[PDB]
Parts: C-alpha cells; structure tokens; sequence
C-alpha cells in the first residue's frame, strides 16, 4: 500500500504514499479499469473544512497551534450559524494553487505555484463579472508574455444563486452549420455559438469570429458581452519554410482561458472560477487543427504539400502532422507569445514528478492525458509509470448551465 | 449491471455486459487507478472450478450447454482431477483456449485476426531438441516466405512447477546486444542481458550489431540448451527510404517475424509456461520503438543529422520530423520485400471495427487504452478517441519470471 512507479526508460523508482491521503474516487475498481473514461448539508461541511485547514495549517508549518485551532473554532463555529463558511485570502490563494497542484490530467504543473489569484467574490453582477474577466485577461496576456491566472467569483449558496461563465473557454472561435451541410469555424462550439445567436449576438459567420461571453451573477439569465478586441491577442500561423502556409488562412489566440470548471476548496464550491496558463503546441496544432470533429485541416494540408494520399502507409496524415505543429510553434515564437513544446513540457512534467515524489510523496497523474496527442514515445512520459487518484482541493466538471438554468 | 463507452470523435456509444464475466483483477481500487503499471504449484483445490468455467464456456460456444457430451466431459475432467491432481485438454478445448487467450489481450490492437489462428500442439514434446525441432516448424510455417500466418506452439503444461519447459528467449527472433567497456553498447541494448547469458552457456557471438540471437530452450525443468535456428528460416529485411538514398547506408534491417516466447497462457486453471506465438509486425513496433526508444537503437540523431534538420531546439520538431521518415522507411521496405505488415492507421481503424463487433455479438471488447494507441500520432488514429474498458478475462496471456531468475540449475 507504499506503491512504487517506475520509469522504464531510466529505471528510476519512485514510492507513492501521498495515495493514502486520497479521499475522492476514481470509478475504478479491482473488477475494471475506467482509466481512458473522459468524465466518470452542514454535517457534510466540516469535515472538509477540517481537511482543508489541516492541510492548509500543516503547509505553514503551524499544525495544532492556537492559531489553528482558534480557526478551526472559527469556522465551525461559522458552520453551525450560517450553514456555510467563508475563506480567509490566504486560504482562498492555497486552495486555488493547490486545486492546480491536483489536477492529475495537466501536465503543465510544475509551475503550480506561481499563480496569481484575483478574488472576485465581492462581484454581484454580469457587467461585474466582465470587469474582472477583462483585467484578468490583460494581466495574463501581459502582451504575449503570459502569465498564469486566476479569477475566483462568489461560491455557490443553495444552487439557485449560481454564478456561472457560460463559454467553455474565455476565448473561443464560433461554429456555424452551413445550409451545404458542413461546418463554417469551430465545430466544437456550434451548440454555444446558436445560444448566443439565440440570445441576441450578431455573428459575422465568420472562420475564426472571437465568441463573445455569457455571464451568469447570482442565479439570474446569463448576459451577453463583446470582449475589447485589443485585450485579444491572436497569432497568424505561418510555416518558416512553406510559404503557401500564410494562405491557408489559419490563425490562433495566445490565451487558453478555461471557464467551465468547478473549484472545490474545504467543500466550498467556486461555479465560476476561470483560469488561465499558456498552450502546449499540440493543444492547437494536434487537437484543436487536425481532429476530426474539429477544424480537421489534414486533407488540405497534405494537399498543399503534394503527398501521395493514396494509401495510407504513405503517413502522409503524420507527415503534414508534424509540419502543422512546427507552423504552430513558429508562429507563437516569432510573436513572442508565451508557447511550449511538447518535448520541453514533458520533460518539465518529469522533473516536476520527482519533486513533489521528494517533498510531498506523491504526485497523481493520469498518463492517458499527460502523454502528449503526437510522439508519443519519444516524449520521456510515455515511458513513465503514473498513479492516478484525487486529491483535494480539486478543479471538477460541472454540467452545462443551459441543461439547468430555470429561466 | 450495464456499462457505456463513448466515442468522442463519432458519438457512437456502445453498453458492455461483458465485463461481468471478469474474474481476475485489474490492480486498481476506487481510491486508485493503476493503468499505466506495465505489471500489476495450482492445487487441485482451486483448480475444478476454473475447469468448469472453462468447459462451460467452450460448450456454450459450440451450442453443447448442459449436453450429454458436455457432463460427461465435466465428469471426466472432475475424475482426472482428484485422481492425478490435474487433466489434459482436448485438442479442440486447446484449440479454442489459444484463440480465446488472445481474444482477450486487452492490449493487443491486432485481435481482428484471433479466429485465424495456426495451432501447433507441441504437447508431446520432452526434451530441449524436440523443442528446436517444434520451433523451427513454426518459424517456417509462419514466414511463410513473407506471407505471414498467425501461429502459436503449445508445450506441455506445468505441472509440479519443477518440470516447467521455458523459451529463454523474450522472441524467437532478436537482435543480440553487447555492453562495450566503454559503455556503449552494440547491437540491441534491449538484449543485453540475455546475450550475456547466451555467450555464457557457451554461445559464439559474432559481435556485430544485427547478430540474430541463438535459441535457448528448456525442457522439463532441465538446463536450457543452445540452438541455432537455421539462417535460411529467419526473413529479414533490408530497411531503405523511398526519397533518401542515404537512408540505406545507416545499415538497418530487421526480421520479419515478432514472435513473442516469454508469456504465459492460462486455460481452464492449467499452465503453458512455453507457448510461443507469432504474428505479423504493427509498422511503429519497429520504427518507433524499436529504433527511436532512447533505450533501443535510438537512431533519431543520426537521422536527424542526414536529414539537416534543425537539432538545436527541441521545439524545431526535429524529432518528431525524422519518427515519421523511418516509419516510412520501415513501412515502405516490407511491402517492397512482400513481408507482411501494418501501418498503425489501418490497424487502429481495423481494431475499431472489431472493437464495434464484439460488443454486439460478444457483449464487451476488454482493451488497454494506455497499450492499444500508437507510439506516435496518437490522436489522429481512431483509438485515441476510444473509450475503452479494461478487465481480465480466461483464457488469458500472463507474464512471468524471467526463468534465469527462478531456475534450479542442475548442472
Ligand atoms: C501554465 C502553463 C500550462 C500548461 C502548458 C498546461 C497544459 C495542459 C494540457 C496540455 C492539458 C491537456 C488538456 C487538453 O488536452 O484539453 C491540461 C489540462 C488541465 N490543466 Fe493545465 N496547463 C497549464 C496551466 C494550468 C493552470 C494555471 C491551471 C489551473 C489553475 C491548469 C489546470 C488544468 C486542469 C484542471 C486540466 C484538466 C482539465 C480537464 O480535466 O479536462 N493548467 N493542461
Ligand atoms: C497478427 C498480427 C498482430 C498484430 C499487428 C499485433 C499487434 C500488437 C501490438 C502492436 C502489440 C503491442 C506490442 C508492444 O508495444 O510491445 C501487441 C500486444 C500483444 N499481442 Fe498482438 N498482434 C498480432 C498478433 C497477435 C497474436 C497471434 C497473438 C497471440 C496469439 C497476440 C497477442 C498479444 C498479446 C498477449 C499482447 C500483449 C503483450 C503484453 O501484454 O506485453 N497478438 N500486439
Ligand atoms: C475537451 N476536453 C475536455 C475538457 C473539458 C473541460 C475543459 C478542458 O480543458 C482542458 C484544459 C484546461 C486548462 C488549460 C490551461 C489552464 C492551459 C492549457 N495550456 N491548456 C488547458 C487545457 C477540457
Ligand atoms: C518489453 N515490452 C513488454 C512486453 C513483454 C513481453 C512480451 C511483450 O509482447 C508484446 C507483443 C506480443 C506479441 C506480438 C505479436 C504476436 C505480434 C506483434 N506484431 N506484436 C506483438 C507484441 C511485451
Ligand atoms: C509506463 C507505461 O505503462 C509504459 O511505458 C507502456 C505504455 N504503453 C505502451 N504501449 C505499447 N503498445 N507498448 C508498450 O511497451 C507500452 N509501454
Ligand atoms: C477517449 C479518450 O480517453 C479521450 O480521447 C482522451 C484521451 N486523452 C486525452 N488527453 C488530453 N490531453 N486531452 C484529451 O482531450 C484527451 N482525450
Ligand atoms: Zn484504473
């Protein structure tokens, strides 16, 4: 119950017993492995208050002093009269870094500890929310040198009064279903991009139209909101040895922003929680260009490239792949937009793995989403072994609003 | 109880019943998921009811369930049992045991093909020469002069655990490798070991690094004995790029033939420690692992030199640029040489489709997530997509010790 994780590629050994501090569970069982599954009251609050602050205590080097305790009674106190309970900032910056720290799907944490994290829970309105999203989004451009962010809206009371970001991503480019029968932009945002429309937005129908944001204050109808275009910063995406690839027409936004998340500190539940880091190349070049029920622009790359796509077993489809995703980095660089590869984030991932083996005993991590889309194997994390489970605080799904707004 | 799976890229959605079935287990608990863990003397106490198990499957699927011929099997099986503390298979029940076991690797991508499989009963074989002799058969039959045939030989099964026969070889056919003082190595890093226990029983080594490895084959529980397969038998392939001649001059080949000897297959509770079996080569085997892996071959660098690419940052893509032109390359000379192989985007959708099947008429499909997507250009093959469910069924394929490590030598 002391588990080890080997890397095959090195034989390096590490033991795993920050396991045991586990709470939540991961939908496995000793019958069947779920691992490739994309999504599996006052008494129920103070426990996880007592969780959190223990942890939250022991990080400070205070664990059973007065000061702990005094809070301890502070806030069950709080528990017992208001049936909820407030975070104090300090609390509030922990949960948030450490929600980060946890999240065994983000290979991308070994910056986990510088964040910076806006306390929004003073907002009390959609324009509100907007205010903030807009400083938050200039603060983490910082004019292409990004810097990782976090804005934290009111916590959820009895559900009714939810605060809610409707957009998936801050920054997301609209999808159109054409009377011809395909897709005009992005396919993944075509059920969103008609609830806007179907709310009043005016779409120029465009390729590559910035979506605007739907913000839900306190459990009323979520407003619509034209994001300042000079707070978004888009890269051209160009090939630094093809130059038909500046026609191909493709561009991206330098800020992955995600909004539709739930963050989850001492049973606190945070609806409305956007946050923001920089891109790993293949979330734009692998993904968001080259899956199917996406942008899918293999066929007329490859095209452009003059490659025999007769058979398969030309890897042709690889061929265009890579070349994509050297565009992509490029691009980024040559703009200097914050970017990383995907052999620099792996190799960071891995480095990061020991750390937190050596200073916390643990890190969960789930290798089906670390690995990354393309090369696999000759990134050092596909030959790592990984122990997924979950810790707390945590960033969780969370159902669609429109499945849920009473209207 | 009902369980789903979706596909992303297609929405398809398919209800799995088969893991209901599943008796063995997976290493994972509902506090922890151990996917990525590469790997998580039977008394005749424990031994009937995985006989029942067994002949129960294997009457159902000859329609025979609760059939005259079916008890009395049972009767006899039960009989053979407590009066020699183990039974023998029919050559039909081993038959179906070897199609099932691989009909359930959950991490085999290429189980579209487990209802063609050649059987080669080898149980009546006793000593390490009838061993090599059984081998040499099957390397022959499935090479096929470059048509490749799906086959396994069976040995005989375990018994007192003192007797086992063992391949000492992870593959009938590997490439030798050779740790220099220096601390280079020659050859395949992967081998190492097991060509230094070769050269020790007394093997020649020629030291080159392309040196096809000797047989090592233990029968009975006795030493292993050295054998050569015949040169004639074993098919390789000269690995040349369509577009870069130089490509030829890196001096790569390799055999046609991945016929793993190391596993273990389990039938109806009995034991076939050595049970050698072939198939036909997933390209990316070969030109990623085997020569791109840090700890194999590892001839990125090389390649990247003579292909001029920029190798001063990682994010030039360098890597990835020369993964890609040597899986060409390997693809591109077995089908030039008319050796059977697969690239790993038929392969993938192929599995997708026998994926679909076997929940339909099987009611489940057990697979590897972590095992069945591609070493490169994982998500532009159908299985990224996948969402898939991994359990343990029997007949199965386990691993085991590596026999150097557990073997009483005799002298
Ligand atoms: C700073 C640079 C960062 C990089 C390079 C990075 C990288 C990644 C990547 C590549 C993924 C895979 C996601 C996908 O394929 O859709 C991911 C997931 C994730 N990231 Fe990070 N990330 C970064 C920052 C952050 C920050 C600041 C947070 C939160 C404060 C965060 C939280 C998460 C979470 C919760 C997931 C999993 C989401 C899910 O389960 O769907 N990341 N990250
Ligand atoms: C006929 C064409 C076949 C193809 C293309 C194929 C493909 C593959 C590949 C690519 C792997 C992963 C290999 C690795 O990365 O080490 C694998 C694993 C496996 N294959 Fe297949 N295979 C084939 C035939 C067979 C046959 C005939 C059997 C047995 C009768 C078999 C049983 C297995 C098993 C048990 C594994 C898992 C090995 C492990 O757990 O380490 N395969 N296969
Ligand atoms: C569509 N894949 C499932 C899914 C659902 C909800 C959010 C998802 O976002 C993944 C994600 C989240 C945060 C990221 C951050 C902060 C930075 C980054 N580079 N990539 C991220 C990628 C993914
Ligand atoms: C060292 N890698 C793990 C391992 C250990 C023991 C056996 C292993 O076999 C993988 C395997 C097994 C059978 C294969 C067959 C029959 C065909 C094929 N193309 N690849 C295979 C690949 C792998
Ligand atoms: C750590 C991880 O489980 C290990 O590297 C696995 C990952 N997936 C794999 N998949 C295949 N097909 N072959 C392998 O050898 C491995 N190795
Ligand atoms: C079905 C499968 O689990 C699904 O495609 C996963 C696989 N791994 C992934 N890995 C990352 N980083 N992001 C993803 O969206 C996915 N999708
Ligand atoms: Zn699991």
């Amino acid at each position: 119950r002391f588990l080890k994780v080997k890397n095959w590629e090195t034989d390096v050994v590490l033991t795993d017993t920050l396991h045991l501090k586990s709470t939540l569970e991961t939908g496995c069982t000793e019958h069947i492995c779920m691992g490739s599954i994309m999504l599996p009251t006052k008494d129920q609050l103070f426990p996880l208050a007592k969780e959190f602050l223990d942890q939250y205590y022991s990080s400070i080097k205070r664990f059973g002093s007065k000061a702990h305790m005094d809070r301890l009674e502070e806030v069950n106190k709080e528990i017992e009269s208001t049936s909820t309970y407030q975070l104090k900032d300090t609390e509030l910056i922990y949960g948030a870094k450490h929600a980060w720290r946890n999240a065994s799907r983000c290979v991308g944490r070994i910056q986990w500890s510088k964040l910076q994290v806006f306390d929004a829970r003073d907002c009390t309105t959609a324009h509100g929310m907007f205010n903030y999203i807009c400083n938050h989004v200039k603060y983490a451009t910082n004019k292409g040198n990004l810097r990782s962010a976090i804005t934290i809206f009111p916590q959820r009371t009895d559900g009714k009064h939810d605060f809610r970001v409707w957009n998936s991503q801050l920054i997301r480019y609209a999808g159109y279903k054409q009377p011809d029968g395909s897709t005009l932009g992005d396919p993944a945002n075509v059920q969103f991009t008609e609830i806007c429309i179907q709310q009043g937005w005016k779409a120029p129908r465009g390729r590559f139209d910035v979506l605007p944001l739907l913000l839900q204050a306190n459990g009323n109808d979520p407003e619509l909101f034209q994001i300042p275009p000079e707070l978004v910063l888009e890269v051209p995406i160009r090939h630094p040895k093809f130059d038909w690839f500046k026609d191909l027409g493709l561009k991206w936004y330098g800020l992955p922003a995600v909004s539709n998340m739930l963050l989850e500190i001492g049973g606190l539940e945070f609806s409305a929680c956007p946050f923001s880091g920089w891109y790993m190349g293949t979330e734009i070049g692998v993904r968001d260009y080259c899956d199917n029920s996406r942008y899918n622009i293999l066929e007329e790359v490859a095209k452009k490239m003059d490659l025999d796509m007769r058979k398969t077993s030309s890897l042709w489809k690889d061929q265009a792949l890579v070349e994509i995703n050297i565009a992509v980095l490029y691009s980024f660089q040559s703009d200097k937009v914050t970017i990383v590869d995907h052999h620099s984030a792996t190799e960071s991932f891995i480095k990061h793995m020991e750390n937190e083996y050596r200073c916390r005993g643990g890190c969960p991590a789930d290798w089906v989403w670390i690995v990354p889309p393309m090369s696999g194997s000759i990134t050092p994390v596909f030959h790592q072994e990984m122990l997924n489970y979950r810790l707390t605080p945590s960033f969780e799904y969370q159902p669609d609003p429109w499945n849920t707004h009473v209207w």
